[PDB]
């Protein structure tokens, strides 16, 4: 029997779907795991890893992050609030990366994907840091279909957490790039009702959300700095069997609370 898992099972049953959780205390090595190795759609949460891949490239290409990109209207797609705002201005690669992470800006994400060689290029980056689970197959907006049983554009909560740890706390990026990634995540604006709602108010959090919406599919991953202690890395993903099943932010927050409670 798995007593630790029981509250998660009750939560997903009330939600009407499946919840996947993995949390790591980087100080002690303690973990909390629930469906941690099952695949869930990434949805917009891929944009955090996208920004990390761009940062990695920026290490070998002088001034890449500072480079202005003068895109046109043809680059814009729905939910591109920052890209639309700066259309008449242009944006640097750093500004596009921050917009993709902090506002889930779609045009910015597609522009950066282009720079990396598309979804296959981002997947190759993830393989290069040892993530064999992550796959991105499509661009915005198509990658958000979240069809049950479709492995396209998916990862697992465990692989997401492991990769997030390597990029934000480990050595996958050079230190100034690691710090930029953390700072972008810390400035996210879309996650106030997810992992952030589960964390004591005095603890710093960097996160990236995803919300396919269809098939009850939404998620969040985060690095959490409890004031005195080593950081925690965690991922919470959901899905449900029917197209019109609603996602729930409250369920993601509740799962995150259980994960923090269950950690040593
Ligand atoms: C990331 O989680 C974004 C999810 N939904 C976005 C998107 O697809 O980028 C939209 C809000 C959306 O409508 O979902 C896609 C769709 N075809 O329905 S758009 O408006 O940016």
């Amino acid at each position: 029997t798995n007593l630790v898992a029981e509250p998660f099972a009750k939560l997903e049953q009330d939600f009407g779907g499946s919840i996947g959780v993995y949390a790591m205390d980087t100080g002690s090595g303690a973990t909390v795991s629930y469906r941690a190795e099952e695949r869930f759609p990434l949805c917009s949460s891929f944009k955090g890893f996208l920004a990390a891949a761009v940062l990695a490239r920026s290490q070998q290409q002088a001034g890449l992050l500072d480079t202005p990109i003068r895109y046109g209207k043809n680059a814009l797609v729905p939910w591109s609030p920052i890209s639309e705002k700066y259309l008449t201005t242009g944006m640097t690669v750093a500004e596009l990366s921050a917009a993709a992470v902090q506002y889930s800006d779609n045009a910015a994400a597609n522009l950066l994907l282009k720079e990396l060689g598309g979804p296959a290029g981002l997947t190759a980056f993830m393989r290069s840091i040892g993530d064999t689970t992550f796959r991105l197959d499509r661009w915005e907006l198509e990658l958000n279909s979240a069809i049950p049983g479709d492995a396209r554009d998916t990862s697992s909560p465990r692989a997401v957490t492991e990769s997030l740890q390597k990029l934000t706390l480990g050595s996958a990026l050079a230190a100034p790039q690691r710090q930029q990634f953390v700072d972008w995540l810390k400035g996210n604006t879309t996650g106030n009702h997810r992992i952030r709602a589960a964390v004591p108010a005095d603890w710093a959090v960097g996160d990236k959300t995803g919300t396919c919406g269809v098939y009850g599919t939404a998620n969040d991953y985060a690095v959490v700095w409890p004031t005195g202690r080593a950081p925690i890395v965690l991922a919470v993903y959901t899905r449900a069997p029917n197209k019109d099943d609603k996602h729930s932010e409250a369920v993601i927050a509740a799962a995150a609370r259980l994960a923090l409670e269950g950690l040593g």
